DNA sequence: GCAGGACGTCGTGAGACAGCTCCG
DNA sequence: CGGAGCTGTCTCACGACGTCCTGC
């Protein structure tokens, strides 16, 4: 299994070439609440070092996905869901840095996620701590992120709250 | 003094944001080999995360120079010279995975540069592993460098040899 | 004559997703 | 429905230097 050095490289990559992020998903299929909140770290390169992909997904047990080529001759790598996330994450953390946040905010979500599904009140703190990681994926100068007031609305306007 | 997982983070981080590079500069008051050659590792990052530049900074000794911001907002930490490299990159080049060989062709340099130095000879080895170095740095489709040929052909139209 | 530091930059290699599809 | 993998992209944040400037 993964080892110190081993984790505090990864973290130091991922901290320079990677992404922590928290999406909300539309979802017309569903019920109540129509909105899948997704969860996500990934690492990015330029194809002709995915080898170097390989190895990190390797040491990571082989969770998430490669991809040799987006299309635009990058190659990424993407570990999607609370699964993955409860088990990759913590050996990470410690030595995460500039991402140690998100990555703290990623994991406060899989442990609010499980009574937050059918509660569109507690679905919404949920929300906002997506907002919170997009935020700080951003420079204090952009427009920041909003899922939460835009969901509020769609929620009163219908009647869940 | 420098950690392991604290050197493997950096390295994880050097590889991902950073940078080994290896140039001939040219020296119109040096005497024979007007040129002389650079050597350096960098960290670049947007300047409103300089703080983790700082840290890893302060990881290192505190050699090279923080760079609160290049001009266009962005920031760097650079580390010019054997002195400091012949410090710093063993303790990295253990958890230096995509940059490792520049890595050791720059230790690889810095072993030959005493007595290539004023040996316009052995001066042309150590220029080629400056055009192994910045060639490392390319695509493999892009043109390849060579000091080594724009530099002999002077040397021989100069009597050097 | 030597070497270290500052300044500026062209050109992409990234980041952080939105949207799509498929699964039992 | 409930979650998880595949497709494609705008917009910058990097890389890898070249170039001028120091001081002794
Ligand atoms: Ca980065
Ligand atoms: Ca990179
Ligand atoms: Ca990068």
């Amino acid at each position: 299994t993964l080892q110190p050095t081993e984790a505090a490289y990864i973290a130091g990559f991922l901290d320079g070439d990677g992404s922590i992020y928290a999406k909300l998903e539309p979802r017309p299929d569903y019920k109540d609440i129509k909105y899948q909140v997704r969860l996500a770290i990934s690492f990015i390169q330029r194809k002709d070092k995915f080898p170097y992909l390989q190895d990190i997904y390797d040491q990571l047990g082989k969770r998430g996905n490669l991809r040799k080529d987006r299309g635009d001759g990058i190659a990424d790598y993407t570990i999607y869901g609370s699964t993955h996330l409860s088990i990759i994450l913590p050996d990470l953390v410690p030595y995460l840095r500039i991402k140690k946040k998100q990555a703290n905010r990623i994991l406060h979500i899989i442990n609010l996620y499980p009574q937050a599904q059918k509660n569109p009140s507690k679905f919404l703190d949920l929300v906002k701590i997506v907002d919170d990681v997009q935020n700080l994926n951003k420079r204090a100068d952009e427009l920041k992120s909003t899922n939460y007031d835009r969901l509020l609305e769609e929620f009163l306007k219908a009647g869940k709250i």
